[PDB]
């Protein structure tokens, strides 16, 4: 059984590795097929224990990954894509 | 720049630490109060890069944690709660 102090600390609002579907970040590119179709990004997660607060990113930056992009019957290429990352996260008023 | 192959394998379907709101896990106990309000759980995540496959849990099990809970009109007592975890996850034919 996990100790309360662990549960409490771990579950607390922090940037956590999150698998994000590429379409969420590049919705204009829906007719394309991405390989892989999701990228691992550090995003604000966890809960606050103050009700009136909510976990929100406070320091952002972009990261670049090589992604295969495919257009059915027209082309394919492996190129770089920028994704939004959360370098810092903290609880704040709603 | 993260290399194509590293991104590809880092996001392919597998159990990944996921912050799960406790209210969600226990639809009944909504009047209850929990702290922390969410727990860190291993859950299937990521993508299959194949239209015929979906990412699903394949070997589950419960994990127990100490949660300071407050059943309305009672005290604020630590308690052991069981949460569903995903030990193994793989792409399986949709």
């Amino acid at each position: 059984v996990v100790k309360f102090m662990d549960v409490y600390q771990r579950s607390y609002c922090h940037p956590i590795e999150t698998l994000v579907d590429i379409f969420q970040e590049y919705p204009d590119e829906i007719e394309y097929i991405f390989k892989p179709s999701c990228v691992p990004l550090m995003r604000a997660g966890g809960c606050c224990n103050d009700e009136g607060l909510e976990c929100v990113p406070t320091e952002e930056s972009n990261i670049t990954m090589q992604i295969m992009r495919i257009k059915p019957h027209q082309g394919q290429h492996i190129g770089e894509m920028s994704f939004l990352q959360h370098n810092k996260a903290e609880c704040r008023p709603k």
